[PDB]
C-alpha cells in the first residue's frame, strides 16, 4: 500500500534521460515501470543524479536505485543488488579530435569520472599504474562539459552511454580499450533492507526476459542485447 521510491541518474541515455518533450524515458525507466506493474507496486521515480541518488538511498529517503549501476564486490559491502539486467563496460571518451588512444598517453593528464561511480573507482585503482590525475563531477552534463571544453583529456564512463551519445552526433570518440565489469547493472537497495524489492525485481525481470518484453524495451532505444 506504500509507495516504492526509486532514484535514478539525471542524464544517462539510453538508460534514463528526458526526451524532446521532457518526459523521462529509457531502458531503466521502462524496466522499473514493468517490474512495478508485475508486482502491483505504486512506483515513485526520481532523477536527482547518480551520486545524489546514492546519498538519498543511504539516508532511507528512497528505497532503491536503478541507474545503470554496476554490481561490484566492493559495492556489495554496502548495497544488496538484484540479478544483473545489462552488461557493464567502461572506456575513456575523448573529443573526436583527440589523438590519445592508450592508457599510457594519459600520464600527466587529467581524466574525469562521475562522483560515486565504478568509473571513479577504476581511475583510483589504476592511477599509480598510468599516472594521470583525477577530476570528479556531480553528473554527466558536468563531466562531458569538462571534456568538450578541454579541461579534462578523457572521461571514463559506460560504453553504451558513450556510444548512444555518439549516435546522436555528440563530439565523442572511443579510441581506448574497453574494461569489462562482469557484475553487470543491478537494481540496488541498502544492504539488509528492502529484500521484498530485490526479490520482486528478480522475479519480474526473469518473467520479462522469458516473455520477450525485456527485449522489446531494448528495441525502443535501437538495441539488441
Amino acid at each position: 500500500e506504500t509507495t516504492v521510491k526509486i532514484a535514478s541518474d539525471s542524464s544517462y541515455a539510453p538508460f534514463e534521460f528526458q526526451n524532446g518533450q521532457k518526459k523521462w524515458v529509457g531502458i531503466d525507466v521502462d524496466i522499473m515501470q514493468e517490474v512495478a506493474k508485475i508486482n502491483d507496486w505504486k512506483l515513485e521515480m526520481s532523477y536527482p543524479g547518480f551520486d545524489a541518488a546514492l546519498q538519498n538511498l543511504k539516508a532511507g529517503q528512497v528505497d532503491g536505485i536503478i541507474a545503470g549501476m554496476t554490481i561490484t564486490d566492493e559495492r556489495k559491502e554496502t548495497f544488496d543488488f538484484s540479478n544483473p539486467y545489462y552488461t557493464s563496460a567502461l572506456t575513456i571518451a575523448t573529443t573526436k579530435d583527440s589523438k590519445l588512444s592508450d592508457y599510457s598517453d594519459l600520464k600527466g593528464k587529467a581524466v574525469g569520472a562521475k562522483n560515486g561511480t565504478a568509473a571513479q573507482t577504476w581511475l583510483q585503482e589504476n592511477q599509480k599504474k598510468y599516472g594521470y590525475t583525477i577530476k570528479t563531477y556531480s553528473d554527466g552534463v558536468h563531466m562531458f562539459a569538462a571534456l568538450s571544453s578541454g579541461n579534462i583529456a578523457g572521461a571514463m564512463d559506460e560504453v553504451p552511454v558513450i556510444s548512444y551519445a555518439m549516435k546522436q552526433g555528440q563530439d565523442l570518440a572511443m579510441n581506448f580499450p574497453s574494461i569489462s565489469l562482469p557484475g553487470g547493472y543491478g537494481f540496488a537497495v541498502m544492504k539488509g533492507k528492502n529484500s521484498t524489492l530485490v526479490d520482486g525485481f528478480n522475479k519480474a525481470l526473469a518473467e520479462m526476459k522469458s516473455n520477450g518484453d525485456y527485449d522489446k524495451i531494448l528495441k525502443k532505444y535501437g538495441i539488441t542485447a
